[PDB]
């Protein structure tokens, strides 16, 4: 099963591709992108590039400029082999920059503008552990 | 070509189906629905029911929680033989009451609570003037 956990953003989107076979997780790819222009074309292209079995997203809120993107993805993959799972922020508390720092920290510690890739990565891990 | 102009709503979604052959428009159906529960399920079921070639919707306004339905539809019909057009409100200006009232009135004359079906009706007609 191929997991595509993405950290939704307009100009700063990012997603990490994992492979989960036999309780053995493996980082297949990591990529930054740009959905500031022609988001619809790029959103489908980027998320279908690796044919994920599961796409993980973070809850956005109707007042967010990212909300349109989360609902497009749900509709696009609705009734297909890919299942879209939406979660809550991996990190919560302190200030905005506080969560963005421990996210990047946790990220580089696990490998062995980074906050977008860090988030996407950490989001997949938080999901996989379930 | 089958055109499905929809008047998005949670409890009062309505949509009219127009056939358009030889520069001759004709009513095929007019339906009220309910998207209070499992809107994803009902939205897809209702809009594909009459196999439209085009879906016409109207902008829901900045930071509107019902925009989720608009993007879900764009994403669902993305890259299929179904075009999704989003138009601006058909009746603008004045009070909400007058806009609904002008829709119902206008809808009653051309046809030869009713604001949802009329709104959806007038939306299709407006799109056709294109
Ligand atoms: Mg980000
Ligand atoms: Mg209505």
């Amino acid at each position: 099963t191929i997991i595509c956990s993405v950290d939704i953003g307009i100009k700063n989107p990012a997603y990490t591709i994992f492979r989960y076979e036999d309780s053995k997780v493996s980082l297949i790819a990591i990529e930054k992108s740009d959905w500031s222009d022609n988001w619809e074309y790029n959103v489908t292209k980027d998320l279908t590039k690796y044919n994920p079995d599961i796409i993980v997203l973070e809850k956005q809120g109707y007042r967010s400029p990212n909300a349109k993107i989360i609902y497009f993805i749900k509709g696009f993959f609705y009734n297909t082999n890919t299942s879209v799972i939406v979660r809550n922020p991996t990190f919560q508390g302190g200030s905005y920059s506080d969560r963005k720092k421990q996210s990047v920290i946790t990220f580089m510690d696990k490998l062995s503008k980074l906050d977008d890739i860090a988030d996407s990565f950490n989001l997949g891990i938080a999901y996989i552990e379930s």
